[PDB]
């Protein structure tokens, strides 16, 4: 998979989302640049507004552009899977409030990087800070755990992920994450480690469609 990643990729992303009965779609595009562990997105709510808070989707919005030193490529179980790709399947559940369940596919169309998911969301109070939109547009630095998983011939990852309340206070997200390769084909099983992530979350003065841009580095690290 290594080869596919070593230059500048375009990426494409697109969500179909219902929360709490809220529906909503979500269309990115960006580049993600492995070799620095660099993704820069743009995306767009297609259907209007957002019904949730942008950096809620951040960690739904493709670890295969993570930055995996020399040393660790063997752990790299994303890339391995490429270019059939492999399926990523979460649960995230937000202290106090509602849980979001996605499924999502991460392949190659041609040169393209895509990642197709379905997000379904229940639970959520109407008062939250979710449904309420009180979490500030912005995102914290952090790990993410990687554990392989065998009886499943794919990986395992955990991570929580704080979100700032307006209010000064924390909305955690705790996220529970499994992957699997599509194929019947090979991929590589990693040790435990973990990705080192940072992102930055911004606007485009000139777009009017509700949106987010982001611009994200991650590297592997513990080996």
């Amino acid at each position: 998979g290594e080869e596919l990643f070593t230059g500048v990729v375009p990426i494409l992303v697109e969500l179909d989302g219902d929360v709490n009965g809220h529906k909503f779609s979500v269309s990115g595009e960006g580049e993600g640049d492995a070799t620095y562990g660099k993704l820069t997105l743009k995306f767009i709510c297609t259907t209007g507004k957002l019904p949730v808070p942008w950096p809620t989707l951040v960690t739904t919005f493709v670890q295969c552009f993570s930055r995996y030193p020399d040393h660790m490529k063997r752990h790299d179980f994303f890339k391995s899977a490429m270019p059939e790709g492999y399926v990523q399947e979460r649960t995230i559940f937000f202290k106090d409030d509602g849980n979001y369940k996605t499924r999502a596919e991460v392949k190659f169309e041609g040169d393209t990087l895509v990642n197709r998911i379905e997000l379904k969301g229940i639970d959520f109070k109407e008062d939250g800070n979710i449904l309420g939109h009180k979490l500030e547009y912005n995102y914290n630095s952090g790990n993410v755990y990687i554990m392989a998983d065998k009886q499943k011939n794919g990986i395992k990852v955990n991570f929580k992920i704080r979100h700032n309340i307006e209010d000064g206070s924390v909305q955690l997200a705790d996220h529970y994450q499994q992957n699997t390769p599509i194929g019947d084909g090979p991929v590589l099983l990693p040790d435990n480690h973990y990705l080192s992530c940072q992102s930055a979350l911004s606007k485009d003065p000139n777009e009017k469609r509700d949106h987010m841009v982001l611009l994200e580095f991650v590297t592997a690290a513990g080996i």
